[PDB]
């Protein structure tokens, strides 16, 4: 007798299950849903009720056993003072001005955060969703991680030159937007969010050496899960086996991991007991491209494989059809007769 909430949960906390739920804890706005109930973007990420329609959408249209919102890594970091280019029907939104790029005066958590931006508009959204689909269905809340909050807040260039040659700025801006998601990311579950799924791209080897993530990223992630008041689940895009073993001691419940590092097996391999495994269904070759068996079968190899949560890899390409993203759910179906 486990509902969808308390499989994820259970799943994700590495508790015996049933069977494997099937879900996204990274975004999953599609256009063919966003014409199907009239929600595209960009006003599905500025108003609250084409939100939680566009969301809602994927879950019942597409059989993934969790609501996911928002659509876009920017709204903590726009009411942090970023300015963001809105983007359009299949082109997320993008950090375009950084708010401290020289130095970090005068920087810091607004009192009324918030009420900035539009936080508010995830929280409301969230409360929608709540009221729609009841109290059995889990609900994730999405956000940008310390990491990449606190590398708009300087501009990525600024962050990078910092992590060598100033390394109090780094520590300071990193110290803030850790502050900041934190308050952000408890709103969330105040407003009704079962589990918080941060994204931190910046924190990818790709982009940060493996030795600073060591020295300055893991602590700001330990005290981010370690001081939100839920289930958390770290996303963080690339080749990230380098810091995978890293990232397993940083505290969050679930990692999510894409396809590129390597099977589920190998990656469950790594990080032993300290987490559990979501993904890894390659999001920009399989699930965008299909076909359906192909997404089929590599949702069979993770579930063989062991992975907690079986999910996309990264975020839900745009122009992904539904039929491919009911692939995922049938999969899973499949495996357990
Ligand atoms: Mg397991
Ligand atoms: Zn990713």
């Amino acid at each position: 007798e486990f509902t969808l909430k308390t499989r994820l949960l259970a799943a994700l906390k590495g508790e015996p299950v049933d069977k494997v739920p099937v879900c996204s804890v990274t975004q999953t706005g599609i256009v063919e849903l966003m014409d199907v109930v009239g929600a595209p973007w960009p006003e599905a990420h500025t108003n609250p009720e084409l939100m939680a329609k566009l969301a809602l959408a994927n879950h019942e249209l597409s059989g993934l056993e969790a609501v996911r919102l928002p659509y876009c890594l920017t709204v903590l970091v726009e009411a942090m003072g970023c300015e963001i280019n809105m983007g359009t029907k299949n082109r997320q939104p993008s950090v375009t001005g950084h708010p401290y790029p020289k130095d970090l005066e005068g920087a810091a958590v607004p009192a009324d955060l918030l009420q900035r931006g539009r936080i508010p508009v995830v929280l409301e959204a969230i409360k929608i969703i709540r009221e729609k689909v009841g109290p059995d269905v889990p609900i994730v809340g999405g956000m940008e991680g310390p990491v990449t909050v606190a590398s708009d807040l300087v501009s990525v260039k600024s962050f990078m030159k910092w992590s060598i040659k100033k390394t109090d700025l780094l520590e300071q801006a990193l110290d803030i937007a850790t502050e900041a998601s934190i308050i952000y990311a408890n709103a969330m579950v105040e407003a009704g969010a079962d589990v918080i799924a941060i994204a931190d791209p910046v924190a990818s080897p790709d982009l940060m050496s493996p030795d600073s993530f060591r020295q300055f990223l893991k602590s700001r992630l330990q005290k981010f899960a370690s001081s939100v008041n839920s289930v958390t689940v770290l996303h963080i895009c690339g080749n990230v086996n380098p810091i995978l073993s890293d990232m397993a001691d940083c505290g969050f419940e679930g990692l999510s991991v894409e396809e590129k590092i390597g099977s589920a097996k190998k990656g469950k391999e790594v990080i032993g007991t300290r987490a559990r495994l979501v993904g890894n269904v390659s999001s920009p070759f399989t699930l965008l491209p299909g076909p359906v068996d192909k997404i089929k079968a590599e949702a069979k190899e993770a579930l063989e494989g062991g992975i907690d949560v079986l999910a996309p890899g990264c975020g839900i390409a745009p122009m992904t059809p539904l039929e491919n993203v009911k692939a995922l759910v049938a999969a899973r179906d499949e495996f357990y007769a």
